[PDB]
């Protein structure tokens, strides 16, 4: 199979196949994933051994789709095993693991109670909002812009935070697979999806950051967020999130596709949230 990208079309030749014999597994992080050595520190995506011949081309696809990106703030892929089995993605090892687990895991806690602050959750609503630009000028849309598919490069101050899954971008599952709490109406409704999903998708990921790792939409259900979506229902700000912050969310979740801000505004309205002390003033919850 082909893929184009930023007007170049490539094949499974122009990955960058490391002899197997390079390659060690250290321990699993959770097909499975695991750390590995090639030193290089690097992250190992599986393919199961026994898999259907559409998992193989999903797998290839995704190899395809990271080696072809080139973004500070997109997962680097190393390169690939696929002349052993298991076959092998190499990406690079984000010591901070995935955004979802670190905000519930680094949540201010009476023990922790400065471990996170409001220019932490900006700086990694940035890098990701950075990425998604890049993805945007590249006319790539990705379909499941979540903290479940971002990772950090460190649990630390000088974190950077990045995209790290594109897996629904290269499924492109059932309906209760969809990521419908991620979806903006004509994403579910019409299966259209253009540059101003994952706007939509963004205001939700927001939420997710400043929720401090909750799950959108609580105690509803993916039919529930469904009907609720549809009848201009929007989540509420997350506990303590600056109105700056929330407008942000507000404006990504417009009805209209053509009403949501392109991710060169959104840059603009993070940066100026950034810069406002009233924000970057306000504490987070301490969790008890
Ligand atoms: C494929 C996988 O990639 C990585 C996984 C990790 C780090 N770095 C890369 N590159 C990693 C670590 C290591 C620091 C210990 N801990 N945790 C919890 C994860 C996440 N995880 C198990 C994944 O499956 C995952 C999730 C999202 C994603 F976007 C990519 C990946």
């Amino acid at each position: 199979p082909n893929y184009c990208f930023a007007g170049k079309t490539s094949s499974i030749s122009d990955l960058k196949e490391v002899p197997r014999k390079n390659i060690t597994l250290i321990r699993g992080l959770g097909g499975e994933v695991y750390e590995g050595q090639v030193p290089l520190q690097v992250a190992v995506k599986t393919l199961p051994e026994v898999c259907s011949e559409q998992d193989e081309l999903d797998f290839l696809m995704e190899a395809l789709i990271i080696s072809k990106f080139n973004h500070q703030n997109i997962v680097r892929c190393i390169g690939v095993s696929l002349q052993s089995l298991p076959r092998f993605i190499l990406l690079e090892l984000m010591a901070g693991g995935d955004l979802k687990s670190f905000l519930r895991e680094t949540r201010p806690r009476p023990s922790q109670p400065s471990s996170l602050a409001m220019l932490d959750l900006l700086h990694v609503a940035r890098d990701i909002a950075c990425g998604c630009q890049y993805l945007e000028e590249n006319h790539f849309i990705h379909r499941d812009i979540a903290a479940r598919n971002c990772l950090l490069t460190c649990p630390g101050p000088g974190r950077v935070a990045k995209i790290g899954d594109f897996g629904m971008a290269r499924d492109i599952g059932g309906c209760a697979m969809l990521p419908v709490k991620w979806m903006p109406p004509e994403a579910f409704m019409e299966g259209i999806f253009t540059s101003k999903t994952d706007t939509w998708s963004f205001g939700v990921l927001l939420w997710e950051i400043f929720s401090l790792g909750y799950m959108p939409y609580p105690s509803k259900s993916n039919q529930e967020v469904l009907e609720f979506v549809t009848s201009g229902g929007r989540m509420d700000p997350p506990k303590n999130c600056p109105g700056p912050v929330y407008r942000i969310m507000t404006q990504c979740w417009q009805h209209q596709p053509e009403d949501r801000p392109n991710f060169a505004i959104i840059l603009e309205r993070i940066e100026y949230c950034t810069q406002d002390p009233d924000v970057i003033n306000t504490a987070l919850p301490i969790e008890y």
